[PDB]
Order: structure tokens, then C-alpha cells, then sequence
């Protein structure tokens, strides 16, 4: 089973860790070409060999890309202007204005698409069967459902201010408009600086690498410069491609026998409260709200 | 395939093993969305076609309902389908499993009490393994019955082709009654089983005006789709181990074997009472014939 | 027999069989009513034989636990028997399985959280069969094991012959202390399970006082029975699926062949702490040497 | 399983009956004996072939009997005169004291018993078993219990004065101050003088036998003179016994074929409302409360 919401996308390509019951339920593949992340792992080490995985994101936005461009998953008002939905197919357009919760959108598509002669047949059955696969979907990662396992043993805030006193700040607020399906993105994604397993708190990364705003989760860091990441057949684009002029052949061998570390950007922010009494290592993928 | 509304009732948290018991007319594709067995259970009718002949011998057939309710009872025993506002009180839910009570009370899109059904098994400690997995498959279905029945779905394939009013006083108008109105509240899977069990006096197809009953043999008020005649007295409708119920039958002693004998070989007409009321006006432009079961709507 | 009190577990849904982890010394007669595995997993203790040898090589043998609470625990982690006061905040009963939360709700005398327990089970339709015969059977057994246990039962084997004071301050004159009016507010099996595993600091039988230790390893204070020395730091005490529990493992780095291949054939002394406190005064006219449970109270 | 209260009878004679599972959960022989009743089914005919059974007892008080030796189950604060315990073995003072609630005289029975020799020895695991009987019988005729199964389908009013609504007499309120198992047996031995199911009152006689007043359950009529019912070793009893003076043969070879009407005096008292929705049908044995 496909389980990614974009699996669905139909004329009116997924890779193949779709079918993995990851919790992500959006393919890499998709991840890279809509949300500008790609799917990684955290191997949460102990002192010793033991050791559990939690699932993070490198965003995919440059150094010199500015507004918009950065915006990872944008809010719910922006979301129109951030991914320039005219371009993707219809499908895809419904299924983005599921995720966002965007019903007004959701019904201008089905008038739109009621007018044409091939509706009634062949047509209707496709758009209902993407709508109830990303319905499903949906209700797997809403909390809100009718008879949903929701979770209140990890306490997951977006902002560390006030964490510690297990309340939230203001991006903690703009974080619960978000339907199911982007809070469970956004968990899967940011892995959280800090990580409180019972009393114990371990810090994963000193400063956040993305902040949670009115326009969306922006792929910004705090202060500074932005963080070097370097990374439609018939459309033209400009890259504007940062080239390294140099022989490194040399260099390369030199230092090859050494373990790479790895130049991504990945996303951490927030904290992470996680409960005494804890089911964390179940893979059944419950909604887990806060 | 089972498209019975009531085929998804399952014992929620125990393991008894329960079964649906609906008859094959489950899996046929009908329209209904429910059997005879449970229309009977629960509806107290039995779901019937009507052929509808031409003036030659090709026949088109239409669904109906028998109502099962006797000449004697009265007040709330009535009603065959009732309205949102008084279904608990003539349904009695309370006696019936929970998967009948949950699916009872999304039929009646009442929310409130589909919430305390799920808080009622939260406490349960099957909910988290087993129980949830039964609760959820048995939504998913009736909301999916729903959804097909149902005509402001995201993408509803509804069809405007037949003008169902039931108030026929002024539905020559093209408009509507009182009783219409009321029927508008009810959701789209009481609106499709009170279509497909009441059948117009009236099926008027373009101006040719097919009065197919004298006076209607049912009623839709506020109380409910009441199964009383508009006047007079209510016409004669001959009709749970562990229960001790009182039927008070009405059960003649005559020998009725050589009177039997003496008529026996002529056609009989048959004395049930089906469900007649409204008035279909059917556009030129009708759709009627397909059998993919398109909502309608009004 | 399995006279062990959390023997009686089930899950209440028949859905889901859950067998007891209950270790096999449980089936023996010995007086604690409660296996090693689950004095293991509640109540912090493993269940230990005391062979009090006398002066020769005869030997009478006495049960003490010791407490399994490590060094660094401090606060809630260190009472391995609450009090009935703080019972609820101490052992977390949401987390356990209902027949669980019955049975400590039971031991402490709880009645309105029982009658909770069955309130909230009442609601779904499984508990008319196959569900309350179960919990019937965990009610029967519990209150069974706690009849045993209480001294305040119809006919009960109350006996005086040995006394046992929680309190050394003035326990020479027969007198009982602050813990152990304490002590006396626990139920009958919370009071046997405290005698089963603590042992007197002091033992008197007759008049020849047998000290068994110099000081007192756990003390019986307002929060419960509490695994906290009276004065200094703590003793250093070495020691569910799908749960991420952080541990503050202490490991030792050295090789340790060496030296533990040197002293071969030394006896080992263990490194357990046991509980010892009180002053249990023994009468000239005792009848310890009986191998039937009783109650025991002062 | 001998499902008898005084099957448990042992120092420190059941009938066959008692083996069946009815809900008296005493035999006929114990009934006759003590509460001066006797079991016997009420058939419920319908007017077509489909019967119901009834519990009902006939009491054995005789004409001329007055004073206690009218009163079939004796109230709490008097069942002392009327049973004349002391007289009975021990265990069956410790049963009646168990029924009627009694604790206190049930402690001094504990307490006399402890000074014998042998109390200890076995007499103790004896009065425990009899003492674990008893209750365990009690809990499942008490609808008090810890969670047992309590059912109101049927309404049962001693008192028919209002027992038309949903209220009741004092003859009602009398009987909540029974313990379960009398209640029980009020039930199952006082049958209703009217059945409502499904607002169709069916009217069993046309007065009543038996009061429910305080000194207990009586068995005596409302009013006019009494009916006429006619019914230890080494023990000196005179009794005074009615004598027929006739032949009485011929008579009776005359009327042998037709059916007999019996002389019994059974209960009947009340007026009891059964619910449209219920399980009157099974043998579970449930408390009924009321
Ligand atoms: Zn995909
Ligand atoms: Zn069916
Ligand atoms: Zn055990
Ligand atoms: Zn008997």
C-alpha cells in the first residue's frame, strides 16, 4: 500500500520508501519536490550501543534564495502564493487544498470540473476515489477524528521560552491552526533541540535552523546569514549555480579514508517533552496531538 | 459486496462473534442501502417493487414499501421513520447494540451522541487494540453509505431529472408543501429510504399525470414519516428470545378449508398496505432508468 | 493454588487473553499472598528467605524483601508501599490494566475508586456476559486473599503471641509509635506484606533479645513505606515493551578477570539491602512454629 | 451445587429441589420448615398454547393460628420472637442472623464459639465455610452488591393503592429495610396479584392473601376471618386437629373424574410492572431490584 498523500495524483511518481509505513505518509520523492525537505533518520545514540531512530528533514532551500523561496510548509493564508498551484494538475491542486483545509477551493475545483462532458463518466469515480484517499489519509493524521488514538505523551512545543513550564509561545499558537496532516509533517520534520525523556533533557542541536511564522515554516535561522546548503522538462530556469573552480582530485584522495560529515541543513527546533509513562516505540503511526 | 446499512453492526468490544443477519438482497445493488430483515427490525416495513406497465406488456418497476404497523397501535409505535428531533424516543436505543446506536446516530447526523458513543469505549481497555479497529471500520462504512447517499458530498452526482414533492397540494405548481419542508431536514440517507419506500400518488411524467393511489397511505409530519391514514381509521395490516412481549393478536376460528378450496385457483390480489404519498413530476429530460443509483435531490 | 493476589489478573476484554506473569514460587504457602514477580514489578521488593540459625545448626527461617530502589532515586521513587493517602499518585494506575487498578484499589480499601471501576465498565455491552463473570471472579479472589488476610474477619486466626512494632523508640514497654499507628491505617494485606518484608531490628523472643541489625534500612513515615535511611545518604543498591524510560545506568570500565579470578572459592557476601525495622516482641507462649497463614495483628 | 442457604447446615436435609437452579435459592423441605411456605410454579397461560412459568409459595398457617404464628418472613426488628432460635442448631442462628443483617449477632456467635476447645482446631474452617456460603448466596440475591447485575425491566409494588404510576405504598418501603435474599423470596413467593406487560394488566386474584405490614410478612387477609388452610423429635406438641366425622368414600368415588381445584392458600399481594423492553425469559438469576 501507497501510503502518501500525493500516490493519489491522477491525470483527469513515488518513491519507493512510500510504501514504508514511515508516518510521513508523502514519499521523498514528493517531499522534495513540493515541501523542499528530504527525509532523513536521527539515530538517537545512548552511552552504550542501544539506540532508537527519530525521522528528521534537511531542508533543500540555497543560501542566497530570499522570502517566499524559503518557506518550507507556508500557513494556511499563504499557502496560495507560496506553491503557485496553477501549474500542478487539478489533482494535485485538490489534494493541496485537502491539506490546507481550504473547503471554498475544494468546491470551485468540483464546479469547475462538473461543466465538462466526460464528468458523469470515468471522471467523477477518479476525483471521489483521490478526495476519499486523501480524506483517509487525512483522518489517519487528524487527532481530531471520530474515534481517534490521539496521544498526550509527548508534549511537542515549538518554541523553548517557556517549554520547560510546559507552555508554549506564539508559534506554538500559530502551530495548532495547521490541519492534521501538516502537524504531523511538521513533527516528523523538526526534530526538536531538545528532547526531555522523563527528567533527563538532551540538547540535539545549540541554536534552530528553521522558525515557525505567520507565513508558514520558514527555513530562516534566527540571526545571521542564512546556512550554506548546496544542493517540467520544457520549463526554462535559471540556477545561478555557486561552481567551485579547482582540482581536488588530490585533496579528495588524501582524505578519504576519514567518515564525511555531513553538509545538509537539517531542521531542528522546538522542544520535546516526552512522558514518564510512554508508548513511544509502537509504529503504528496515532496521531499524537498535543 | 453487502451494501446494507446495517451489515456493519458488530459486537464493539466483545468477542461474541455476532453476524449481520441480512438477507442476499444485502449484496444486490437495488438503491435501498438496506435489507427487508433489518427494514422490518427496525423500520417495521418490507421492502417491495412496483411494476409500472406501459399500456403493452414492456414493464418498468419501481421500489416500495410495505409498513408493518397494525391497525391498533398508536402514539409513538406509528411512526416507521423518525424525525431527528424524537428518534430516541421511538427507536429506543438504549436496548440495541452499540454499532446499532452509533449507526443510528449518524443516520440522524446527530453528533453530540456519536461522541459519547466513542467517549462511552474510551475507557474500555480493548479501545486501544481491538475495539478501536471495530468502531472505526463500522464509521468508515456507514459514512461511505452515507457519502453515496448523501447529495452535498464534495463531488455529488445528483440528479435534478425528478421533482419528488410530498405535499401534493400545491406540487402541480412545482412547488412544494409544508411536509417537503420537513423532509429537507431529515439527512440524505433517511431522504433515499423514505424515496425509495414512499411512492407517489402521482408519477407524472412530462404532462401525462399517472395517479397511481386513490389518498395516501402515509404521512410526513414533525413527529416522523408517521404510518397513519390522513383521516378516519387506520387500514387493517395483518401481522428477541429472552423478551416477554404482549402481541394481543386478532385471530379467527372458522374452518376455512372447502371456501379455501372453492377460490383457490384465481389470481389473488394481495391485502399489504405499501407506503403511498407524494408527487414525482418527472422532467423530459429524465435519467430515470439507469441503475447506478445517482443520489436525488430536490 | 496460586495464592498470589495478582494471580487473578485478566483482561476484562475477552477479546485480548492475557495470561499472569506470575513466577512459579507463587503456588507455595508461605505468607506473602504475592509472587516474586509481581512484588517485583509493584511494591519494589524480591521476596527473601531470613534463616535465623540458632546457637547449633537448627535453624527456624523468617521472610524479608529487599528493595530493589537504587541510590539515586529520591522523592515518590523511593516508597515501595504507599500510604492509602498517596497510593494513586505513586503507582500511576492509569498506566496498568484495569484488573490492576481493582486490585489496588482493593488492597488500600478504596471504595469509591472500585465502584468507579465498575461504573465505567457498566456503560459497554459486553459487560452483561463474559465480563462480569470476570470481574466477579477478581472481586471474589481479592476479597478472598484480603479475608484471609484481615484480622478484623468474622472468625478470624488473630493472634497475639508475637508482637510487631514499627517503632523502637519505646517498644521495651509494649508500646506502639507514631509509624505504627501509621501502620494500624493500612489494610490487613498491606500490614502482612509489611511484616513479610521487614524484619525487626530488635528481635525479642521471650526475653532474649535478638538484634538483627544495628540500624533500620526502610522507615514507615506518612508517604507510605518508605526506602529511605534515617539519616545520611542512601544505600547504594545496584539494579513494559514499547516504552522509552531513561535509566542513568552506573557501569564499571575495569577488566575484572584478575581480580575475580583470585578469590575463587570465597563465600560471597550479597550486596542486597533488605528491609529491617521495628522490634518484634515474641511471647513465652507463641506458637511461631505453625506453618498455617494468620492474620497476626497486635 | 445444591443452590440452598441452608444446604451450608452442618454441626459445630435438603430436598431434591434445591439442586435446581429457580431463584428461591431455598428448598421446598427449608420452606416448610422455617418460613412456613411451600415452592410452587404459577403457569402464566396465554390464551393460545404458550405458557410462562411463575414462582409462587402457599402458605401453611392454619385457620385458627394468630399472633406470630401468622407471620410467614418476620421482619428485622422481630424475626428473635418469631423464630425462636434458640432452639435451632448454631449454624442456622448464624445463617438467619446473616440474612436479617444482624452483625452484632453474629459477632457474639463468633464470640461464644471461641472459647470452646476445638475451635481452632476444625470448628473454625467450618463456620468459615457455612459463613462463605451464606454471603456468597446473599451477594447474588443483593442487587447492593460490589457491581453485580441489577436490572429494573419489572416494577414489583406491594403496596396497589399507587402502584398504577411509578410510585408506591408503605407497604413497598417496608420491604427495601430486607436484606437481598428476603427480598428475594418475597419475590419469588408473593406473586403479584396484578401483571402490567406492556400496559396489559392482567389481574391474578381478586384480593389478596398476605400482607407486607411491620412484624414482617403476614399471612393473613386484609380483612374478615381467616382462610382456611389445612396442613423435632422427642418433642411434646399438642396441636389441635380438625376432624371429618363422615364415611366420606362415596362422595368421592361419585366425583372422581373431574379435575380438582385445590384448597391451597397461595400469596398473592401487589401489583407488579413489567417493562416493555426486558429479559424475563432467562435463568440468569439477576437481583431485580426495584
Ligand atoms: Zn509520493
Ligand atoms: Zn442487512
Ligand atoms: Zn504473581
Ligand atoms: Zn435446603
Amino acid at each position: 500500500v501507497n501510503r502518501c498523500i500525493f500516490a493519489s495524483i491522477v491525470s483527469f511518481p513515488c518513491s519507493p520508501d512510500a510504501y514504508h509505513d514511515d508516518g510521513w505518509f508523502i514519499c521523498n520523492n514528493h517531499l522534495i519536490k513540493r515541501f523542499k525537505m528530504s527525509k532523513m533518520v536521527l539515530p538517537i545514540f545512548d552511552e552504550d550501543d542501544n539506540q532508537f531512530k527519530m525521522t528528521i528533514a534537511r531542508h533543500l532551500v540555497g543560501n542566497k534564495e530570499r522570502g517566499i523561496k524559503r518557506i518550507l510548509i507556508p500557513s494556511a493564508t499563504n499557502y496560495q502564493d507560496v506553491f503557485n498551484l496553477n501549474s500542478m494538475m487539478q489533482a494535485e491542486q485538490l489534494i493541496f487544498h485537502l491539506i490546507y483545509n481550504n473547503e471554498n477551493a475544494v468546491n470551485t475545483i468540483c464546479d469547475n470540473l462538473k461543466y465538462t462532458e466526460g464528468f458523469t463518466s470515468n471522471t467523477q469515480r477518479v476525483i471521489h476515489s483521490v478526495y476519499a484517499t486523501t480524506k483517509s489519509i487525512l483522518d489517519t493524521t487528524n487527532p481530531n477524528t471520530f474515534c481517534s488514538r490521539v496521544s498526550r505523551d509527548e508534549l511537542r512545543f515549538f518554541d523553548v521560552t517557556n517549554a520547560r513550564a510546559l507552555r508554549g509561545g506564539a508559534g506554538d499558537q500559530l502551530f495548532n491552526n495547521y490541519s492534521g496532516f501538516l502537524q504531523n509533517l511538521i513533527r516528523r520534520a523538526v526534530a526538536p533541540e531538545y528532547l526531555q525523556i522523563d527528567t533527563e533533557e538532551l540538547r540535539f542541536r545549540n541554536c534552530a535552523t528553521c522558525i515557525i511564522d505567520e507565513t508558514g515554516l520558514v527555513a530562516s535561522v534566527p540571526d545571521g546569514p542564512e546556512l550554506y546548503n548546496p544542493i517540467q522538462p520544457n520549463r526554462l530556469q535559471i540556477r545561478n549555480v555557486l561552481k567551485f573552480e579547482g582540482d581536488t582530485r588530490e585533496l579528495d584522495r588524501t582524505l578519504s579514508g576519514y567518515e564525511e560529515y555531513p553538509t545538509y541543513v537539517p531542521l531542528f527546533l522546538g522542544y520535546q517533552i516526552i512522558n514518564s509513562e510512554n508508548n513511544f516505540l509502537r509504529n503504528d503511526f496515532i496521531p499524537r496531538a498535543n
